[PDB]
């Protein structure tokens, strides 16, 4: 294992460079070149891709985002274009490849691996969404719960008195953990979530009763893979008078320095990788389960679904709204 | 279980509203009335409780400290004493007590339960330490290591271009989890704690090597519980010229609005508490271990130590700052 490269792909994800920063410098420490690929997979077919030193990556564990860019590479999908993508690697001697990003990024890394036995590849979790299987938690989960929180702050502390209802829209793609953790946090009356059958009755109810109280500045947080919050808002008004704020948190929910959960987080998993693929391994994703450090095939981790939506956690945030 | 009551003892830590906002709500939604002690273990001696209802927990998840508040009972530590603390509880039909606060405040728990069986006890771990037996985190430590995140970017986006060395005292008792995860969170060159044999020499060899290649706004972090950031100065300057920026924290690091893992620890762990009063138990801290949230009796709470300090994390932190 001489020389790593390393590449972000997919939307940003608040730690993204802090795992850069761990592969990079954990390479480095063990005698092994990193290279840097730029722009995700699209980089690696327009063969940018180059040296990084221990300073390349100074002043970046606070930075959101990505320093070494993504894009959205479609092509990737077809084997004919991957040949070019594995012929810049060969070329430069590149032993291991350390992908960091969502699902969909974990599958151009095993096709590397399935179609070039002499590249080892390693999946690092860097999105929002919370939706890897065999990690408890993605880089980037945490940060964007505290920017959901802080939002939510700022939509009402910004808002009439007299609003009485904030009919807000969080990512998570089609996974409901941002939304639910983010409600919770927030005491929303409401929660609306992929893994849920949303009850629109009930939840006007909700909002009828509460206004009826008296009650101002209540909440509504919808998950982006349920429906959107305007449609949500259009669905309740079918029982009750009500838009009152429609938000769409949007991308922003991506930007941001990362909190300290997922800079260590990060940073533990970008030291692994590096440890992986020291080891021989390959064809893998790392991640946090039951709080251990783990690695799990990626066959393993596309074969289901791997474990509940919390169903649990979202009757506790219901009761306590109460 | 048809009355129980709650409170705050020790020091201040984030999430503490949120935990008592979730046994209040937790024990009206099953029909049990709650009582807010106020002042901690002074409250119980004084008779300062008070019936609470849904609305006095409302408007309380994102702030800071304890609308009960805390006190500081060093009486409570005699039997006698506690006599009179049981008496106001049995008085009322108080059948079941909750107390959030650190490992101090589970023995006032552990003494009452012993002393009245008629009382249940169960302990939420509401402390930024980190430093509880059978709970791999505290309510407030995700809060207090991003407080410190902050207070490192501001004492460096304040200071000289021109300083070199930032030598600051974070919290966290006798435990050098806090010192350990914001020092990897920040990017320290070193840090200080108790479970590590401190080495200034090979340290001041560090800051001096970097002052010499041009480096500025290098960080010492400090657990108190190892030394005050001044004791760690003055050593250090036995070897090397350095004081550039003594920074003492402080108690700001228990202040401030519960990060979203706090506010949903806290939620978690509340409701848990109350549904292990209305099982029967007693006489246990309630937690978070590998994923899973779990109860653990006071007695082996209180038996060990019963996990490491995270030595790898400590290596990992270190080989990064090279
Ligand atoms: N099935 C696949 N096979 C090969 N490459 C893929 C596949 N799915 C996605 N990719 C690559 O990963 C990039 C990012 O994937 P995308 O699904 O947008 O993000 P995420 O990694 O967050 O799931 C795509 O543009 C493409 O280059
Ligand atoms: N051994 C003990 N027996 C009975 N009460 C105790 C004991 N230790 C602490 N307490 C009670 O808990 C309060 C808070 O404890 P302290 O040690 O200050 O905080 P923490 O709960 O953070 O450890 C003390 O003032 C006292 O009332």
């Amino acid at each position: 294992m001489k020389k790593i490269a390393v590449l972000t792909s997919g939307g940003d994800s608040p730690g993204m460079n802090a795992a850069v920063r761990a592969v990079v410098r954990t390479a480095i420490y063990n005698e092994i070149e990193v290279y840097g690929v730029y722009h995700g997979y699209q980089g690696l077919l327009n063969d940018d891709i180059h040296k990084l030193e221990l300073g390349s990556v100074g002043d970046t564990i606070q930075r959101g985002g990505t320093f070494l860019y993504s894009a959205r590479c479609p092509e990737f999908k077809e084997q004919e274009v991957r040949k070019v993508a594995i012929e810049n690697l060969r070329k430069r001697g590149i032993e291991g490849l350390v992908v960091i990003g969502g699902d969909g990024s974990y599958r151009g890394a095993q096709r590397i691996s399935e179609e070039c036995k002499e590249i080892q590849t390693i999946g690092i979790p860097g999105t929002i969404d919370n939706d890897i299987n065999g990690t408890d938690f993605t880089i980037g989960f945490d940060t964007a719960l505290n920017t959901i929180i802080g939002l939510v702050d700022k939509i009402r502390d910004t808002a009439s008195s007299h609003a009485r209802t904030f009919i807000i829209e969080a990512m998570g793609r089609d996974c409901g953990d941002l939304a639910l953790w983010a409600g919770l946090s927030v005491g929303a009356e409401t929660i609306v979530v992929p893994e849920v059958k949303t009850d629109i009755k009930e939840i006007a109810d909700k909002i009828e009763q509460g206004i009826k109280r008296g009650k101002k500045h209540s909440i509504v947080l919808v998950a982006e893979g349920c429906m959107t919050a305007q449609d949500c808002q259009k669905e309740l008004s079918q029982y009750i008078n009500v838009d009152n704020r429609v938000s769409v948190l949007g991308h922003v929910q991506r930007g941001g320095s990362p909190t300290g959960a997922d800079r260590v987080l990060a940073s533990r998993l970008g030291g692994y990788a590096v440890d992986l693929l020291m080891q021989g391994e390959t064809a893998k994703g790392v991640g946090i389960k039951n709080n251990k450090i783990v690695a799990t095939s990626f066959d393993e981790i596309f074969d289901g679904k791997d474990h509940k939506f919390d169903y649990s956690l979202y009757e506790l945030a219901n009761k306590l709204s109460i």
